[PDB]
C-alpha cells in the first residue's frame, strides 16, 4: 500500500540498483521511461531533504532530471530522468581507460554540470564515476546531490573540516578515466588520508605532457593554488580538438515553457494557455512537473508532444 499512489503514475518495473533502491519504470501519460529512486523513512534523512532541495533548484542538460517527488507515511520516491548507459564506473572498468580523446569528450561534460552547479550556489562534494550516468545518446548526467552544500575523491581541506573541493575531485576523476585506477589509494582510510595530504601520485607512461599539466594544476593540496572553475572552462587541455570553451549554462529553462507543451496540458486541464503557464511555473514537483517535464523529453527525442487520455 505504500506504492498506491506511485501506480496511479506509473508503471513498475525491473530493479535495476539496490542498498535508496532504484527501480525502472514507465509514465503513463506519456509512455516515456523513468527511475524511481525509492527510499525508506524509518530504516533512516536529511540528506534526502538535502538533495530533493538540490535538484529542485538545479536544471541543466547533464544533470539527471528530477520529475516527481511522492512521499507516503514510510516511502519517499524520486522519479528521475531514465539513463540506460549506465555508470561512468562500469564503462572505465570494460575499457579499462579511455583516451585522452575520449576523456576529453566525457570531461567536458562533468565540467559543464559542475561548473553550472557552482554557478547556482551549490557544492557536490561527492563527485566520482559512480555520480555519473549515460543517457541513451551517450550524454553525462550528474547525480546524487545528498552531500551537497568517495574518500579517494576528497579534497584535503574538505577531509581536515567548497568549490575548490569540486575541483580537486574533478582531478581525481580526470586521472582516473585516463589511467584506470586511483591516484591516492590504500587499505587504511588513515594511510590514505595521508596520501591524499601529500599529493604525491604515479604519472603513468601513456599519459600526454598536456594531460599531466592539467592533472598537475587540479591536484594541488593548496585549494588556493588549485585550478579556478573559471579557468578551466578554457584550458588549453579542454579546449584541444574543440576550439571553444566548455558551455556550462543550461539550456532545460525555468523561465521559458515550450508552447507545444503547454498546449497539450491546455486540453489536458481543459484551461486557456496563461492559467496552464502560471501552474507549471510553480514548479512543485507533483505530476504535473513530471508530465511537463516528460513531455518536452519526448519532444526533444522527435516524438509527438502528446499525452494519453
Ligand atoms: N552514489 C550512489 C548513487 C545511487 N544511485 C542512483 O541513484 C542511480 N543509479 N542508477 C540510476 C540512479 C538514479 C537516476 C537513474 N536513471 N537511470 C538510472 N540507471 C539505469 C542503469 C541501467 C539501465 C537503465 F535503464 C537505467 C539511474
Amino acid at each position: 500500500k505504500d506504492y498506491d499512489e506511485l501506480l496511479k503514475y506509473y508503471e513498475l518495473h525491473e530493479t535495476i540498483g539496490t542498498g535508496a533502491k532504484v527501480k525502472l519504470a514507465c509514465h503513463i501519460l506519456t509512455g516515456e521511461m523513468v527511475a524511481i529512486k525509492i527510499m525508506d523513512k524509518n530504516t533512516l534523512l536529511p540528506r534526502i531533504k538535502t538533495e530533493i532541495e538540490a535538484l529542485k533548484n538545479l536544471r541543466h542538460q547533464h544533470i539527471c532530471q528530477l520529475y516527481h517527488v511522492l512521499e507516503t507515511a514510510n516511502k519517499i520516491f524520486m522519479v528521475l530522468e531514465y539513463c540506460p548507459g549506465g555508470e561512468l564506473f562500469d564503462y572505465i572498468i570494460s575499457q579499462d581507460r579511455l583516451s585522452e580523446e575520449e576523456t576529453r569528450v566525457v570531461f567536458r561534460q562533468i565540467v559543464s554540470a559542475v561548473a553550472y552547479v557552482h554557478s547556482q550556489g551549490y557544492a557536490h562534494r561527492d563527485l566520482k564515476p559512480e555520480n555519473l550516468l549515460f543517457d541513451e545518446y551517450h550524454k553525462l548526467k550528474l547525480i546524487d546531490f545528498g552531500l551537497c552544500a568517495s574518500l579517494a575523491y576528497a579534497a584535503p581541506e574538505l577531509i581536515q573540516g567548497g568549490s575548490e573541493a569540486d575541483v580537486w575531485s574533478m582531478g581525481i576523476l580526470l586521472y582516473v578515466l585516463m589511467c584506470g585506477f586511483l591516484p591516492f589509494d590504500d587499505d587504511n582510510v588513515m594511510a590514505l588520508y595521508k596520501k591524499i595530504m601529500r599529493g604525491k601520485y604515479d604519472v603513468p607512461k601513456w599519459l600526454s605532457p598536456s594531460s599531466i599539466l592539467l592533472l598537475q594544476q587540479m591536484l594541488q593540496v593548496d585549494p588556493k593554488k588549485r585550478i579556478s572553475m573559471k579557468n578551466l572552462l578554457n584550458h588549453p587541455w579542454i579546449m584541444q580538438d574543440y576550439n571553444y570553451p566548455v558551455e556550462w549554462q543550461s539550456k532545460n529553462p525555468f523561465i521559458h515553457l515550450d508552447d507545444d507543451c503547454v498546449t497539450e496540458l491546455s486540453v489536458h486541464h481543459r484551461n486557456n494557455r496563461q492559467t496552464m503557464e502560471d501552474l507549471i511555473s510553480l514548479w512543485q514537483y507533483d505530476h504535473l512537473t513530471a508530465t511537463y517535464l516528460l513531455l518536452l523529453a519526448k519532444k526533444a527525442r522527435g516524438k509527438p508532444v502528446r499525452l494519453r487520455l
